[PDB]
């Protein structure tokens, strides 16, 4: 626990943000106005680095692509008078690739530097400090059926809170599902990143959790230490390529499942940081070992499927995390 707090303090040194928070916001506010000048993106807005540009399209018709519960076709009638989105249409299907092409195009045309990310990234990444800008369609309708059994927060947060969250919009990002050989350029993937950030900043059973010195839980610390553990092993195994499929979103997903398993705030008492971090570490090990990491909002989408991450990669990380646990986490030294 002394080492774990030493790492958190080592990760706390990074006031560079207060000046860099006003830096990236200047660029986002710029591209937010120039994009509003294009007919197709007049009506784009900031959702509430990883940035999300939302664009509400009324009466979006969704069609679950294949049997995957997360990727969808966006059906859209051409007829709506003066449609600025007709350039992205192919019959009834609203192409995710086409809209992302022109979205990337306009951003690149604004000079006042990008680099394509690995195959499938729905974002536009701008280096200056690194930024991620993702286009997202906004639907104010009910969440798709694949999310019916997701968001298992009833015993942690309230059932009251789940009903409120599921009344909020959901989003689709131009992340395409793979056809094995290549991708399906028309499909979008669901995104609940706005809900993800609500449950992280309002994370306790008590509404006043972390609002006073009596109720300082260590939930955020455990996720920080979980994210940092994966970041460090991936850096040491940089040229390994076995850890390239594992991202901090896997860690975040696993952390959410542990929160559902430990709903009480006394299970995250900061007097037990080492024990709470170990709960996160062991649950993530079972996920690798059983090859199962359900999406928190889409239960039947397995992030640890062999279709996405091979069995060799999962066991390789299992060996490394088991080592780090068995030796008081040496990667947290210095
Ligand atoms: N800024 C940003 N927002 C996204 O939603 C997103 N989704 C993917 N990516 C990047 O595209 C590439 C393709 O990975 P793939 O999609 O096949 O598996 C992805 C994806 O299935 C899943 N995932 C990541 N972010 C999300 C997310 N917000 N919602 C659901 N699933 C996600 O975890 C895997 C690894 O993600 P990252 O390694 O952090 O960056 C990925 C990756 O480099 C994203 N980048
Ligand atoms: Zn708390």
């Amino acid at each position: 626990a002394s080492k774990l707090r030493a790492v958190l303090e080592k990760l706390k040194l990074s006031d560079d943000i207060s000046t860099a928070a006003g830096m990236v916001k200047g660029v986002v506010d710029h591209l937010l106005l120039r994009l509003k000048c294009d007919s197709a993106f007049r009506g784009v807005g900031l959702l509430n680095f990883d940035v999300m540009f939302k664009l509400e399209v009324p009466r979006i018709q969704l069609e679950e692509y294949s049997n995957t519960r997360a990727y969808y076709f966006v059906k859209f009638k051409r007829n709506p008078k003066e449609n600025p989105l007709s350039q992205f249409l192919e019959g009834e299907i609203l192409s995710a690739s086409k809209m992302l092409s022109k979205f990337r195009k306009i951003i690149k045309e604004e000079i006042n530097i990008m680099k394509r990310k690995r195959g499938g990234s729905p974002a536009v990444t701008l280096l200056i400090i690194s930024v991620d800008i993702t286009l997202a369609l906004e639907s104010k309708s009910s969440w798709p059926a694949s999310t019916q059994e997701g968001l298992r927060i009833q015993n942690w947060l309230s059932a009251k809170v789940r009903k409120q969250l599921r009344l909020k919009p959901f989003y689709l990002v131009p992340k395409h599902a793979k056809e094995g050989n290549g991708f399906q350029e028309e499909t979008w993937r669901l995104s609940f990143s706005h809900i993800e950030k609500e449950i992280l900043n309002n994370h306790g059973k008590s509404k006043t959790c972390c609002e006073n010195k009596e109720e300082k839980c260590c939930r955020k610390d455990c996720l920080k230490l979980m994210k940092y553990l994966l970041e460090q092993l991936k850096e040491r195994f940089k040229d390994e390529e076995h850890l390239d499929k594992f991202s901090s979103y896997h860690v975040k997903t696993a952390f959410f499942h542990v929160c559902t398993q430990n709903p009480q705030d006394s299970q995250w008492d900061r007097k037990d940081l080492g024990l709470c971090f170990d709960n996160c570490v062991t649950y993530f090990l079972q996920c690798l070992r059983t090859e199962k990491l359900e999406n928190y909002f889409i239960p039947e989408f397995n992030l640890f499927s062999s279709n996405l991450i091979d069995k060799r990669s999962k066991e390789f990380l299992t060996k490394q995390i088991e080592y780090e646990r068995n030796n008081e986490f040496p990667v947290f030294d210095e």
